[PDB]
């Protein structure tokens, strides 16, 4: 019992359908083709069918307007990178390309993706009947940057037929075309500003561009490496998806920098490099990780702190708005033609997200930063629980000490009478007396328990307000956006950097506070191991002083056998 | 400078005024006699001002329609009492009787009540020109019932010239008079059901009042006491102010008794009281302060819990609604004389108020169990510290008793050599040895901890919801209370059962987890003891049994004595 359900879309000669089954989660989608077909488009659907038993949505977020996050376009790099390559392996050329061709799929976190508009016609597609597999490339690489700046990397806004006679006529060893207002095209071989990937993958990404948005057919793939029958911008790929880059997020100065790093370093020679590098010293390279835990540098988003400096300075934000941004931050009621507003505000758009996501990693490392100081509190609770343990037992040794002497002292007067008794017995005992002689023990608890209580109170977020903020801003630019002034939406600036620096303050104080609890921590360390210390060896000077005294008594009876 | 305020009055031959200093806070009222008066008056009104050298707000209330709180009461019969002994002392008789003649002065939570309309002049002053202290007694009495119901003893809602002309046609032996809507004049010489005061106090209170509201005017004092030249009203009044009445607030069934009390009653007396008037074993009766201390009977709001009695059944409201309410429970939409409606919704009012003061106090009992087991906890903290420690050191004393033992086996083995030893002692030291070997501790202490997290968890209120009802309720009465259908009302009454209901069902839900706390911890105290006598004396064993091995020694000192 298959339930007809409403279609999946439009596809073949019908529709794409949702037939789930009535009682279980079993869909699928069945390209109709009920209408008449000729024998060869009938027999050429049949092995179409018989070939493959062998995303748009996303395109279309309001919340990546100027382009997709970098580990996002990564994932789909080397997903659709293996479709791509699968496709290949198997003689087929899809030629369909478009982000309607590619499932979404949630796998634990993880969206898997496979693959089922004249924007994505080649322009040897748009001239001549054959083709080959460089269509892919010009196709994939095209809806490649669609998802890294969002939009068409040729001339965008432009209707597609126009937009290919100026494909044509392009350099084709640039990357982004644009056109101006004055009717200027002006195409850039560089990717534009409006991105969130790092530098270090952007130009290999750049040139592998070159390669991929070449629109001359015979240069899209690659000077093929004859090694490994394989064309470059696949090696590009694979050479781009195996770096190793990891990320310290600079949080004294508001800042984040990317690593790429070889595959043998050790985090003891990362420590050099960011010594070297940032010029943050080794002794003061303070690294948490998102759990908060300080490494070991005998193995091979990581928060930078500052050991020494407990002084915490105002954010330093590198990230300013673009002068168009900031042009409508001074004037706001020009009304241009409205594409350029969409623009403008999309790039406010992305950086109060931008701020959003400041106060979110800033916000991360401080919660880091606390569950560290809750690791260092345990350490101090069981070096205080044996602290105190070894201490009252000393105290009691210390008791049957003096009980001990006392009782010897009772014998050796006694065996004084017969002038047995050696002096030096006794003065020796009295050296032990002094000794048994030798309160901080609950001053330095009182410290403990103290910054403990001090802690839990800095225990008793803004962001969500702010969350509202710029809700209601990406709010105007769906309701400005659906369209065929913008004064409130620079108040929303207004309202998000006042905010945003009182908030980042008042967590710059927790921070301090933070460190503050843990070099007292660490100055309460070696008072614990030094205390502890005089413990274990003053306890081992008395039992063996007791020892001794029965060796004192072995000696009595070596002057009983003596007689 | 005398800041010429807002009048605070009309007074006199003008107006009392309210005179402030410009600058601080000193207020006088000023009884403005600028008028000009005839010499007698004028003169009159001097020798007035030259004697005075030598509460109606809240006599208006919403809250206490019925009728004030009985401590309030017995403040204003000792505050009001001095006053008026005070004043005839003085030689001097007011006659000018009213709420507008007594001042409002919070000391500290204490209001202070001093003396400065035809209901309050006295049917021999409606008669005959001179008069006595008796229309003292007749206005102030008739006041004091004015407090305790909220309106007028005699015929209230009349008229005061035919209601004193029934005032003299009434039986003067009687107290409380009303009228009925068929014209019949009901009078009861008893006091009325809505009251709060107590019994005990109500009947010496009704014959009081059968002195004070007794209209014949040579009989408003009492049959004086001749010992102590004083009317019979003083004497009872005076007895009722000393009368040493306490209240226990009986939990476990929601109810409350008052006791009156010989004024030496110790308290295991009155547990006595109590185990043979409310029938509650002396065994079982838990008494609580109000901030949860448990009394010491050594010393002459009380909380009753029984100890033996885990289950908490539903609460025992035996304070039911006037048929008069119940009928508009029934039928609400029956548009009466709104003087009824009034006095039923006023019912209606003061009944759901009983029930905040239900909750309220049966919450404030709960938070006093829960001190309580405050209490109880640092009791189990010290008795778990000491444990732990004397545990301990117990423990180092047996690690050094087996290294004793063992240097002494060894000396012991080499004195065998020459036949020395005394094979008693070896079989003696054996038996120490097991001793020595003669975990619940930290078992027990798992107990004390879970017990402890798990009270913690208990303390993670709705009759601010339920005020929020009754609340509507009052605003209900008061803008129906100023004008010249009651089915919402009685909506209010059924969200405020049910809702008082399932808050009292989940609060009895905690004090049975409370119950269980506590029999948990006394059942931990006699291990405690137990555990801790047997730490204690084990330890004076192996101490004594130590110094019965340096008895043994010095035995030896007697064999080296001995050749």
């Amino acid at each position: 019992p298959w339930e007809m359900r409403e279609r999946l879309g439009t596809g073949g000669f019908g529709n794409v359908c949702l037939y789930q089954h009535r009682e279980l989660d079993l869909k699928i989608a069945i390209k109709s083709c009920r209408l008449e077909l000729s024998t060869k488009n009938r027999e050429r659907w049949c092995h179409e069918i018989q070939i493959m038993k062998k995303l748009r949505k996303l395109l279309n977020k309001p919340e990546n307007c100027c382009g997709l996050k970098e580990s996002q376009i990564l994932s789909l790099l080397s997903d659709i990178g293996s479709g791509i390559r699968y496709l290949h392996e198997n003689k087929i050329i899809h030629r369909d390309l478009k982000p309607e061709n590619i499932v979404l799929q949630d796998v634990g976190g993880k969206i898997i993706h496979k693959i089922i508009t004249l924007q994505y016609l080649a322009p040897e597609l748009f001239e001549n009947k054959p083709y080959t597999a460089t269509v892919d490339y010009w196709s994939f690489g095209t809806m490649v940057f669609e998802c890294i700046a969002g939009y068409r990397p040729f001339l965008h806004h432009l209707q597609p037929f126009t937009w290919h006679e100026k494909i044509k006529k392009k350099d084709p060893k640039c990357i982004f075309a644009c056109e101006e207002m004055s009717g200027e095209v002006r195409f850039s071989s560089h990717l534009p500003q409006p991105n969130s990937l790092c530098s270090l993958i952007v130009e290999p990404m750049e040139n592998w561009l070159q390669l991929m948005l070449n629109w001359d057919p015979q240069q899209r793939g690659g000077p093929v490496d004859l090694t490994l029958k394989q064309p470059r911008c696949f090696v590009l790929m694979d050479h781009i998806l195996n770096l190793k880059i990891v990320h310290i997020l600079n949080m004294t100065s508001a800042k984040i920098i990317s690593f790429l790093l070889p595959p043998d370093e050790s985090l003891h020679s990362l420590q050099s490099r960011i010594e070297r590098e940032t010029g943050i010293n080794t002794g003061s390279q303070e690294l948490l990780s998102e759990t908060g835990i300080s490494l070991d540098p005998r193995k091979p988003m990581v928060y930078l702190f500052d050991k020494s400096k407990t002084v915490y300075e105002g954010p330093f934000a590198s990230r300013s708005l673009s002068d168009c941004v900031n042009y409508i931050v001074q004037d706001s009621k020009i009304q241009l033609p409205i594409i350029q507003l969409r623009k403008v505000w999309a790039e406010a758009v992305h950086y109060v997200s931008g701020l959003k996501e400041d106060y979110s990693r800033l916000f991360q490392g401080q919660r880091a930063a606390m569950l560290s100081l809750l690791r260092y509190n345990a350490n101090l609770t069981k070096m205080k629980n044996t602290l105190i343990s070894a201490s009252q037992q000393l105290k009691a040794k210390l008791e049957f000490f003096h009980k001990s002497i006392q009782l010897d002292l009772e014998r050796y007067s006694e065996q004084m009478t017969y002038g047995i008794s050696s002096e030096k017995m006794l003065k020796a005992w009295k050296e032990m007396e002094e000794k048994a002689i030798h309160g901080v023990i609950g001053y330095l608890e009182d410290q403990i328990m103290s910054l403990h209580a001090e802690i839990m109170e800095l225990q008793k977020r803004q962001g969500d307000l702010m969350e509202s903020l710029e809700q209601r801003a990406i709010d105007l630019y769906k309701q400005l956006k659906h369209r065929p002034d913008s004064t409130e939406m620079v108040k929303i600036i207004v309202h998000t950097v006042q905010s945003q620096d009182r908030v980042l303050k008042e967590l710059f104080g927790h921070l301090s506070k933070l460190l503050g609890c843990k070099q007292k921590i660490i100055d309460l360390l070696p008072k614990v191991e030094v205390a502890l210390s005089n413990i274990k060896e003053a306890d081992n000077t008395v039992m063996f002083m007791q020892g001794k005294r029965q060796k004192e008594i072995w000696h009595l009876l070596k002057i009983a056998c003596t007689q």
